[PDB]
């Protein structure tokens, strides 16, 4: 339990960040840093995706992604997964290329499943998709498992087919982790072994409502710098009934305690740029974005 | 390793040892079934599973600080409804504790008064999740306290309370979703969970934050005994999980080593950890003594 920043600001975090101790960070992102590229997040109010669902008469929002309700009612699903079936990644997106590029990344762990990530740049050995993916599609049956490509699944999507196994007829879903759903193993091969040695975790664009994502602040070293860049504050919380973070397992930024925790309220991209100016990567940044978009266009 | 095999024979020899000084429980809705007091969330008998003439969304809303504010009606309803019962050999286990100088506290989520009633007193006590004898106006600003009688003329007489201050709702300081937990909560936890020696888990489902928590505060070496009908708190993860990650039991990996579930009746569990402690007699005696005297208006 060590404090290593000067001061617990952004500036702070900066100049730790050029110091020699900070080799590794690792960064944990959610629906957040998507939003200002036109894709919802799930629970900002009004806007948000589990405030928009009237449509489909569900007795709560998140029973769209819940596994139990989708085998008995799987057609809501995806009739909101041809709904919103392109978009370009964020500055947030191409500031983790550019730490990726500066060899500062260990890992980025994503709730996200836009795959904005590999389209920034990122690799998969960067990456921990922590809710999944819709590139493969997996029949359910746990003896048959049947796997299926992307092409089949937007088939059966687009031509409103509701996706059985050809092999054992039971429901074929994309490998999107859904409430109650175990989590990729991946998830926690590399969990165990990358918050041994972190020396910075990222926090942008999630409200660090959902477990196990939430347990990963946690595990952390006590020593390890924590900077949240979002537009509101997350893990910081009185201990309440129905907290989704253990006991202790959240951030403390502004406690007489806080010795290790920086809140940054803002969007996502504004607080990248004005780190990547404090480290004087601002203009590479552009660059990398004005570039990799144009680049995109073309296509 | 403390325990010398993982089964209630183990938790009993390491109990009568010195090792086994300070013990904290955690106990939940299960304890009090005995007595004639559904649990929460057994299927079909579980208050959840009987909540439909409310027409709720969901039912823990019956007991959600927002829901309440915008539908106040049902949760009184409810609560003059399940508005006596006697104390089970389970509570009168943890007034043996308390008598042998082996109870350092029980952390309690239930709202009954049972363990009062049984003969635990404040100082031995964490009523974590409230209690009916204080209520207070929902407003930060106001808070304006009332009392047990207050509330209870209100309710029998079918009047949603209201703040004569602010005139805004009132409501007994039992914890609902999205409420603050007692002060005391926290400052007992934050010493007790340094010096205990052994954690008896009983009657809960473990399904709820922050007192779920509470099992991985201990010190990784004090052993962990749960007593219920079900196995508590050993989930492989999932999204969604309440458990923080690898905060919960291990009672069957390989990597086992201080947790035992002993599964059954909680009074059948403490009647077995009393014989095997030599304590079994007493503890009927206390029983029976202790209801007779209740009996006696
Ligand atoms: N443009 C922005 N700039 C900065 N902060 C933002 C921006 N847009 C939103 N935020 C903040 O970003 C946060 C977004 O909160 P949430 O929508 O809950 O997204 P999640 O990724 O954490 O959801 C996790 C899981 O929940 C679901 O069940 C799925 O399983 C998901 O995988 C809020 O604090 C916003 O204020
Ligand atoms: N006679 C019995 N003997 C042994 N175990 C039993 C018995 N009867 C029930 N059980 C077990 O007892 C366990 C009771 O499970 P739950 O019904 O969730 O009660 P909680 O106290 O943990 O609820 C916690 C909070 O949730 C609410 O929101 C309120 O806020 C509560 O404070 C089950 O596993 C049964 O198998
Ligand atoms: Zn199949
Ligand atoms: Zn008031």
């Amino acid at each position: 339990k060590e404090r290593l920043l000067d001061e617990l600001t952004l500036e702070g975090v900066a100049r730790y960040m050029q110091s020699e101790r900070c080799r590794r960070v690792i960064c944990l992102v959610g629906a957040g840093i998507s939003t200002s590229a036109g894709i919802p997040d799930f629970r900002s109010p009004s806007t948000g995706l589990y405030d928009n669902l009237e449509k489909y008469h569900l007795p709560y929002p998140e029973a769209i992604f819940e596994i139990s309700y989708f085998k008995k009612h799987p057609e809501p699903f995806f009739a909101l997964a041809k709904e919103l079936y392109q978009f370009k990644p964020t500055i947030c997106h191409y500031f983790m290329r550019l730490l990726k590029d500066k060899g500062l990344l260990l890992r980025c762990y994503t709730q996200n499943i836009d795959t904005l990530e590999r389209i920034a740049g990122l690799e998969q050995e960067d990456l921990v998709e922590a809710h999944g993916t819709f590139y493969t599609s997996h029949c359910v049956s746990a003896s048959c498992r049947h796997e299926y490509p992307l092409s089949w699944m937007k088939e059966k999507i687009f031509s409103e087919v509701t996706p059985k196994c050809e092999d054992c007829q039971s429901l074929v879903k994309p490998d999107i982790v859904f409430f109650g759903e175990s989590l990729p193993a991946r998830f926690f091969s590399c969990m165990q072994s990358d918050f041994l040695k972190v020396d910075l975790l990222l926090v942008m664009g999630t409200s660090l409502q959902v477990q196990p994502f939430a347990s990963l602040i946690s595990k952390a070293p006590l020593s390890t710098p924590r900077l949240l860049i979002n537009k509101e504050k997350a893990g910081q919380s009185d201990p309440f009934l129905g907290m989704i973070m253990g006991l202790g397992g959240g951030m403390d930024f502004d406690s007489k305690k806080a010795y290790r925790d920086v809140a940054w309220l803002g969007e996502c991209d504004q607080g990248c740029l004005a780190l990547a100016e404090l480290l004087g990567w601002k203009k590479e940044l552009e660059d990398l974005v004005r570039r990799e978009h144009a680049s995109i266009d073309a296509q």
